[PDB]
Order: C-alpha cells, then sequence, then structure tokens
DNA sequence: ACTTGTTTACATTTTG
DNA sequence: CAAAATGTAAACAAGT
C-alpha cells in the first residue's frame, strides 16, 4: 500500500494534471495507473476519494465554461491550502 | 440498471 | 484522558 493520505493522493493528481484541475475520473485514474496497489477494491477506496473531495474544503469544484454541462465538474487545489505539500 | 456528489455514522490513529 | 485527522461503510439525491 502506498503511504499517502487519500487527500495527499487527490491532491498529488490534481498538481501533476495540465490544467491543475482534474474530474473525477482523472483523479481516479492517476491512481490507479501511479499506484496498481488500488488497481484492487475501487469501490471502496473510490468512495473514500469521494467522501474526502466533497468533505475537504482545500479542494475546490470548478463547473465547465459558462454551460458545458458534462458528467461531474473539474476538481481544484485551494490556493491557499496548495502551501501544504504531500 | 450507473456516475457523481453530499452527508452521516462509526472505527482507528496519533500526538499536547 | 478526549481530539483531531483519517479510514471505511453506507444511505441517499441529482443527473445524457
Amino acid at each position: 500500500k502506498p503511504p499517502y493520505s487519500y487527500v495527499a493522493l487527490i491532491a498529488m493528481a490534481i498538481r501533476e494534471s495540465a490544467e491543475k484541475r482534474l474530474t473525477l475520473s482523472g483523479i481516479y485514474q492517476y491512481i490507479i495507473a501511479k499506484f496498481p496497489f488500488y488497481e484492487k477494491n475501487k469501490k471502496g477506496w473510490q468512495n473514500s476519494i469521494r467522501h474526502n473531495l466533497s468533505l475537504n474544503e482545500c479542494f475546490i469544484k470548478v463547473p465547465r465554461e459558462g454551460g458545458g454541462e458534462r458528467k461531474g465538474n473539474y476538481w481544484t487545489l485551494d490556493p491557499a491550502c496548495e502551501d501544504m505539500f504531500e
């Protein structure tokens, strides 16, 4: 098991991201590629990821431009919590 | 059928 | 000795 908190994995997925933002499935793919450990039991840890993403205010939800209206929004970091490293 | 998102509830962990 | 951070499970609502 990798030694990172779920909040750290989301943060790390968003920073390595191009646009410094990520859809949900972007976070998932980053975590699943980077660590094959999270290839097993996706349902449980992806619930923990949604729980952390919703509950932690350091993460901010960014919709599409104007009316993009896609399946989810993007996710980004807060310009105050990004000082905290992983 | 599912994905996404919010929230509650409870268990575990980690140091003043 | 709670407390705060964190993990896990789960019920539930809104959405081409």
